[PDB]
This record gives C-alpha cells, sequence and structure tokens, in this order.
C-alpha cells in the first residue's frame, strides 16, 4: 500500500547525460550511440536570443566550436546538424552506456519521469504530466535545458521530452527528441504564454480508483450517472470530456475494485460540487490528475524494469 | 522555478540491488563490495513468522541455502551472519559497481529517496520523510522488503533505510543498514501499530519559504509572533515545537526572501487557524511537511551530484 508520485529508476538515463558548451553557453546534452542531442539555442548569445536566425547562426559554427564533456572526459565532435529545434552533434565515440531506446512523442494527459541536470550532472528525478495545454509543471533552474523526460518499459527507455524554456507563469515548455515543440512555443524570447489549461478527467478517476484500492472510500456513494450527464458537470468545472475509450481504459481498475466507472463518475461529480469538506484522499486535499490509469496499475500491482 | 517532490538520481543504487532467496522466500538485497545485506526475515516460513527465534533459525542454515542473483548472474555465498535485524551474506565477488557509501541513521523529520524493488529489480523512485513516529508513508507491495532508502552527497551514497514491513494503517517500518529498527517495531507478526504522529513544523516553514521563492505570497502578513507564542499554537494543532536551532537553520531561507522566521511563523499560525480558504500553495491545498530546509535550498538553488 501507499501511493506516491513515483518516477522510473534513472540509472539508464544518467549514463547518457553530458555537458555541451558553445561559446559561453553551457547546457545538457543526451549522448546515444555516437550522437549528442541538445537544444539548438546552445548556439545563441545574449543578443541572439531575441529573434535568432538559427540557420544563419549554425552555418557560422565549426565542429571545434562545440565542447562536449562526458564526466571528466572530452568528446571530440566530428559533425553537426540541426533537426528542427535540436542540434545533433556527431562525436567520435559511441556511448558504451547506451540503453535500448526509442524517441516517442507523448499525448497531453500522459506522464513521464524527468531527470533534471545541470552542467551534464544529474540533480534529481521526478514525475511530470504533459498538461492539456502542452506545458509541464516542472522544477527547473537556469542551465537545465537539455534535461530529458522519459518512460521505461522493461529494458527500453522511451525518451519523450527535452527541456527548453520556462514560461512566465513558471511552467515549462520543450520538445520531443526530434526537436518538435510540444504546443505553440518557440525557442526565442517573445511574450509567449501557456494558454488555458484543463484538468485531466480520466486521470482523476484513475487516482480515485487508486484511493479505493488503498482503503480511502469515504467519497463513494450509491448514486450513478450517465456519461453525457457527467460530461455536463465536467465542462462546468473545466475538466476535459470523458470518452468511451476513457471508460474502457478504466475497465481493469473498475473490475478490481467492483466500482462501475460511471459510479465513480457520480462520486467525482459530488466531489466537484461539494468539495472535500476537510477530508483528504491519498494524502491530498485536491483532486489529483497527474496519474494515468497505467501509473495506478503499475504502482498498485508492482511492475519492475530490467 | 517549480517545486517537486524530487528524489536523488537512483543509478548508483540500482547497481547494488540483487535478489536473495532462501527456501521459497524471495526478497531484495543490497550488494556492496563482497557483502549482500538483506532483512533477516528471509529465513522465515509462513509458520515461523509468528514468533521466530532467528538465532535458532539461522544456525540451521548453510551458505548453500541462500541463492543470490545479481541480474542473470548467480553470486556464490561463502559466509553468512546476523547483525541485529539484517543478514550479511558474504559472497565470492565484490560488486564492481559499488559506489562510495556510508551507513547513516537519520532523524525523524529528515527525508530520503527510496528505490522500490521487487525480485532484485528496481521499480520506481520517490522521496520519503521519516515521520516523528518513526514510520514512513511509503509505497510498497509484497516482496519489496530489502529495498533501501538513501541520500547522495556529491558522489557518496548515504544509505539510511532498509524496508521490512507494512503496519496496519498502510505505513511502513524498517531499519537502518546496521539492522536497527526505526521506532518501536519488531520483525515478527504482532499487533504492533504506528502510534500517534505530529507535523514537522520546521519543514512546513521551509516549504512556505519555497513557496515565496516561487511567487506564492498570498499567505504572508504584516504580523509577527514570539517563539513561545507560536509554540502554544503549534501544540494545539499537533505540530511539534519549533526550537531556536530550527530558527537558525531557517536563517538562509529567511535572508534570501527577506521574511523573518518569526514572521513566517505568524503566517503559519494564521494558516492553521483559518485554513487556506480555497487557495493553494505550490499546488497543494494542505500544509506540506516532507521537505527539509536543505531540500528547499537544493531545489530552489540547483545542486547536482557526481
Ligand atoms: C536552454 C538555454 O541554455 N538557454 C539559454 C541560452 C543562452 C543564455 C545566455 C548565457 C546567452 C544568456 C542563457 C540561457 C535558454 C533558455 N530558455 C530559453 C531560451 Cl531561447 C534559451
Ligand atoms: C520482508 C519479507 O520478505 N516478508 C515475508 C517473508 C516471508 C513470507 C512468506 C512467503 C513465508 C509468507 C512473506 C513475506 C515479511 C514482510 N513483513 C513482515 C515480515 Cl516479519 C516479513
Amino acid at each position: 500500500s501507499g501511493f506516491r508520485k513515483m518516477a522510473f529508476p534513472s540509472g539508464k538515463v544518467e549514463g547518457c547525460m553530458v555537458q555541451v558548451t558553445c561559446g559561453t553557453t553551457t547546457l545538457n546534452g543526451l549522448w546515444l550511440d555516437d550522437v549528442v542531442y541538445c537544444p539548438r539555442h546552445v548556439i545563441c548569445t545574449s543578443e541572439d536570443m531575441l529573434n535568432p536566425n538559427y540557420e544563419d547562426l549554425l552555418i557560422r559554427k565549426s565542429n571545434h566550436n562545440f565542447l562536449v564533456q562526458a564526466g571528466n572526459v572530452q568528446l571530440r565532435v566530428i559533425g553537426h546538424s540541426m533537426q528542427n529545434c535540436v542540434l545533433k552533434l556527431k562525436v567520435d565515440t559511441a556511448n558504451p552506456k547506451t540503453p535500448k531506446y526509442k524517441f516517442v512523442r507523448i499525448q497531453p494527459g500522459q506522464t513521464f519521469s524527468v531527470l533534471a541536470c545541470y552542467n551534464g550532472s544529474p540533480s534529481g528525478v521526478y514525475q511530470c504530466a504533459m498538461r492539456p495545454n502542452f506545458t509541464i509543471k516542472g522544477s527547473f533552474l537556469n542551465g537545465s535545458c537539455g534535461s530529458v523526460g522519459f518512460n521505461i518499459d522493461y529494458d527500453c527507455v522511451s525518451f519523450c521530452y527535452m527541456h527548453h524554456m520556462e514560461l512566465p507563469t513558471g511552467v515549462h515548455a520543450g520538445t520531443d527528441l526530434e526537436g518538435n515543440f510540444y504546443g505553440p512555443f518557440v525557442d526565442r524570447q517573445t511574450a509567449q504564454a501557456a494558454g488555458t489549461d484543463t484538468t485531466i478527467t480520466v486521470n482523476v478517476l484513475a487516482w480515485l480508483y487508486a484511493a479505493v484500492i488503498n482503503g480511502d472510500r469515504w467519497f463513494l456513494n450509491r448514486f450513478t450517472t450517465t456519461l453525457n450527464d457527467f460530461n455536463l458537470v465536467a465542462m462546468k468545472y473545466n475538466y476535459e470530456p470523458l470518452t468511451q475509450d476513457h471508460v474502457d481504459i478504466l475497465g481493469p481498475l473498475s473490475a478490481q475494485t467492483g466500482i462501475a466507472v460511471l459510479d465513480m463518475c457520480a462520486s467525482l461529480k459530488e466531489l466537484l460540487q461539494n468539495g472535500m469538506n476537510g477530508r483528504t484522499i491519498l494524502g491530498s486535499a485536491l483532486l489529483e490528475d497527474e496519474f494515468t490509469p497505467f501509473d495506478v496499475v503499475r504502482q498498485c500491482s508492482g511492475v519492475t524494469f530490467q
């Protein structure tokens, strides 16, 4: 029992983190086989970052302008190219610690682990969700760009996020590992802003099931609701719609607890309309939406990775 | 910016996790140099665990009764001994992945990272605090005993916790790495129970400072309080007393924010007496007490580890 914001073990990613320096700009890179991936804004300067012409900036660089440090060992750069908003630095050494990996792009509502890094050195690990508005509520300081987000499935690391920037509300934006931004953000200094968010309804329901599995049942009730009637309430509280596919994905948790999905929707409806009245659920006084149905099954059943 | 429950990178500990089997009982062990450490209740059987005589049980075992698996490689046991509530299995191979390490015992109120493991394979990582009542609110399923808790300081892993059991309220008890239980718990099946807990006042204050550093200021006020007058309120809300040493430890955060410690105590007092009135602090609707002043400085300043 218990229920925690649980990240994947980070060892496989730690062995891929390096430091990339261009000029006086230093950030994190990801070393897989003989390529180092990093944000292209490593080639910018204080005045460049207003409205940079990255193609122009890059043609003016040479391999020797990029210093890559893997621990206390320097990696000779032998080639460079731009792919969307990431740089690909070809180095003369394949990373012997390269795990089996994939570059995957995730959906809003999906979760991943972040290995926050500074100067190529891992600092901490935590779990994040991709918000509906394509930001993430991370924890990042200056010099963290290039830190990556990932999931692990058995032995394979699916990289899904590379950190680039902080938005004015303190949330974070970045790209997939092909360099394509999540959401309507650009790697330059504009007035860009996050844009309105919603609550991830299917995840809230998954977390209520986690709570029942763990013995919190006070919010259960005898009522039920229809899917359409629930979605009317969801819209009014800024929750996103629940679909039949969400209902289906919640099937296993429904079957394990014996609480019909639409019955749990009725419970969520009451919680939205009445608040929590001084009580908590799994140690939270808020409805938590950064656990997917998979996260709940993983933690309340116990899947490992090797 | 941002503020997350952030664990240490787990790679250095992942390389130490092994599977220990005795009879039909399988759990996790920690392999450092040529010793595997694991809970002594690996030698128990369904009927043994009522009131086991562990000295009796152990004299009846041989080295060959212990199978240690490090991944898909079997470690030959060449010696065994009991140290309090842990077993020390001498193996014929020193772990080449042994980090620099220490065995430290922590104080209630202190935090650490847990690498949850099953069958010697890491499953997830999360941050925990030692409660005042010497339990931890972990996330553990059957087969997790032997998973360890730790902190990392530069390159050195300070192991502080080995998981043994779940108490009836769903919280967790275990030992330090010398086998000495945290709190009044025993590795047998009795009616033992957690006992009354309190809230870690100095940590709540640290987290309020984290919030101010991150731009949540709505709970600030012009009032101040004396240390004695604050502690009268703390006692009434089941918070533990604040000492002058706590005030001193909060000095740096006080100086960074310009909010006197006793001024933040006045804010905490109002929050305890009035609740939060529908607002949140760092994404929580509860006063959070599992971040130490060190955790706040680490995350709001950015210290790495190598
Ligand atoms: C990601 C990153 O490193 N970065 C950044 C680049 C350059 C500098 C100067 C040293 C030239 C001031 C600082 C930070 C960055 C962060 N967020 C957005 C953008 Cl466009 C770049
Ligand atoms: C830690 C652990 O493995 N364990 C446990 C031992 C033995 C068994 C049987 C297979 C013999 C039923 C199950 C679990 C354990 C957990 N919590 C408390 C105690 Cl005393 C032992």
